[PDB]
């Protein structure tokens, strides 16, 4: 049993697919045991989300797509979530993520891509502190 | 224009349809405000939402069903939408609820019913007040 | 609390809409008691099945059609579960069926209508005793 | 039996709702008989369209929002397929539209309602001249 | 044209998926040509129907799950129906199985995995002969 | 920014799956920008469009199939549409084609596939030329 931090991000509002991406991870069995509705998220909590990110070039753009609009941080609940979940959500690349994903099926671009998840079980510790300080 | 109160009752994170429920009041366009997710509402809570049933005969067998597992409130924003919200809710009693409705489609009981919904504009102030201090 | 007996017609077949209807039941949470995959039903079950319209001028077209391919047979079960199936399966007649029921959103002829369901308790009795002897 | 003009609005195109109305008329079994689409349609066409309205407040309102973005216009044929068709499109007025209904499910507006539908046989014949002379 | 066995496994019911997972094999466009309910399976059927894996460690649990709640039994018939269904079926090991498939999407337990599919032409042959002998 | 050309076969008119299969474009946020409904096509055009498969053992076959009902011809626009929609559409083996792509999940026969997409920059350039020329 593992807990993983999902974001449900901007573009999802505006394309009105907060619950269609919702729904494909409640229909593979994972339970919400954390949740908060940001309107806009802080720019720092953002920044801290993504410090790996820090020096690469799309960092800004990035950061501001990610305050652009309302987002969920989601933590959900069960065996391997980390690992399901990021295959559910499909790689980053539109050019790679495969139909049947949630990036695959309904995002087209690298980076208003509907969801983040985390990648590995310290990253989740890391962002659910982040979002569920 | 208005604002109401949205409870997401704890018998559809039992049956796995908080995202269709979810889905239905977003395919319409309202907006969501505010949303938090409990493990479990604190009871008094619940009574106090509930407050004008106290001399109910289904009062307490209510509030049970309703700390027996998590709830999401949410206020959601548009134009008349208190009423809007409601007809999509459908009736109480399953003998009525029409199919089309959320309860109607997906409920089969007077007390599991999956969607609680302010029924007025004073009712949905002193709601969102209970659930959003 | 009751049974009714529902009849998915070689129409549902024909257009692939048998899971289609199932579904809307099933997430209406009624339960299945019994079921019988008909590859065609016999004509005289048929003619009992419907003898209450011996004597309507369509009685003969309708027993054409509904041995014209498969049926499946269900008994569900749950309170009040006649009344709310028949409610749930719309009115006969492509004029009046409303949007969100089965023939409602999918049917559009009186006699290729998808679904059957008892009417009664008394007819309910009867026709599980048909389906089901 | 009856042929209609069906137009989806630039609302359904913005709210990527194209296929979902298209398909609620599929599921009812209406045959496609003509289909343009158009990327603007032009001004004097929607005025010709609506000149029933042309004294109304909402005229010339109603008019710039039919050109701000694509329609799609549609001859659907079936057996009284102008009022089924009017059916299943909903009342004009969000506090009416029933749900079940594509705009009581789908629209929140008066004049942003996703979809026309001929209300009689004789406007059923101006439109389809108009659409597709 | 070949025929395969399908089993609905107890999850399905519980989780109110029956009509979800034979929706998805009924619009690849495969047919029933035989489909029974069983309210409980009996044991002994299960064990011959899981008879090549009744040294295996999980033999005793997996029996114990497949007599837990309701299956239905169904024989699907298509061109290379068994390939077919099994692709669409998805690896049993949730960590396996794909985006796309039944199991990928919905199941995430390597028992309660939904649906059982005959894996060759011989085991087919062989578990028809159990559940329709 | 690319543009592609897509038909949706008559197969897909039969089987009711036109929005089906829109929608899954749709949903991937590609925008039409041209579309023609052929209550059926012209032979001629169909030739041109299949010329490379003009001396196939399976070319008059599949001329043949293509003009058995409507079809619907679309110009798609979107970032790298040409191979995103391919990848989208599955391969045209059902032996091969992935659960979750269009043909994976919907089509079981080589021929009737359900749908075209351009298969490269120079095809799809010729294919508009086509059917929008
Ligand atoms: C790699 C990459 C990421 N991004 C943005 C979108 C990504 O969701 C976010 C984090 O990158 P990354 O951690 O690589 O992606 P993922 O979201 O798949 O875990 O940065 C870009 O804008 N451009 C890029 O080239
Ligand atoms: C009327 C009624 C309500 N209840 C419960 C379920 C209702 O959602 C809750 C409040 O009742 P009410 O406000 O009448 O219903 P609604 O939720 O449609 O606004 O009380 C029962 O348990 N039994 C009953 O007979
Ligand atoms: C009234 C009517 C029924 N039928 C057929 C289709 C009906 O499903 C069947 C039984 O009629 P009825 O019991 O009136 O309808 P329902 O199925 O809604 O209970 O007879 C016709 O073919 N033509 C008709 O005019
Ligand atoms: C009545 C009304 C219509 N309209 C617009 C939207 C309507 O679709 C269009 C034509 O009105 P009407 O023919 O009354 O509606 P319908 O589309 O339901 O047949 O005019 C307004 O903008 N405001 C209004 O108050
Ligand atoms: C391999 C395996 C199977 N099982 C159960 C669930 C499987 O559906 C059933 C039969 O195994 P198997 O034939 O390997 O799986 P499949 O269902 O994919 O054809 O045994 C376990 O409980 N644990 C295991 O490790
Ligand atoms: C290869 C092949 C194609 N066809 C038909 C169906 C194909 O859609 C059409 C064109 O072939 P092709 O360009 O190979 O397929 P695709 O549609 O995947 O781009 O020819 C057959 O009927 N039999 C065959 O063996
Ligand atoms: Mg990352
Ligand atoms: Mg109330
Ligand atoms: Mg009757
Ligand atoms: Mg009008
Ligand atoms: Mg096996
Ligand atoms: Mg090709």
């Amino acid at each position: 049993l593992q807990r993983t931090l999902v974001l449900i991000k901007p573009d999802a509002f505006e394309r009105s697919l907060v619950a269609e991406i919702m729904g494909r991870i409640e229909k593979k069995n994972f339970k919400i045991v954390s949740m908060k509705f940001w309107s806009k998220a802080p720019r720092n909590l953002i920044e801290q989300h993504y410090k790996e990110h820090s020096e690469q070039s799309y960092f800004n753009d990035n950061c501001d797509f990610m305050v652009s609009g309302p987002i969920i941080s989601i933590v959900y609940e069960g065996t391997d979530a980390i690992s399901k979940i990021r295959r559910l959500q499909g790689n980053t690349n539109p050019l790679a993520s495969a139909p049947g994903t949630i990036r695959g099926d309904l995002a087209n671009d690298i980076r208003e891509n509907l969801i983040h998840a985390s990648d590995s079980e310290d990253s989740a510790v890391d962002e659910i502190s982040i979002w569920f300080p």
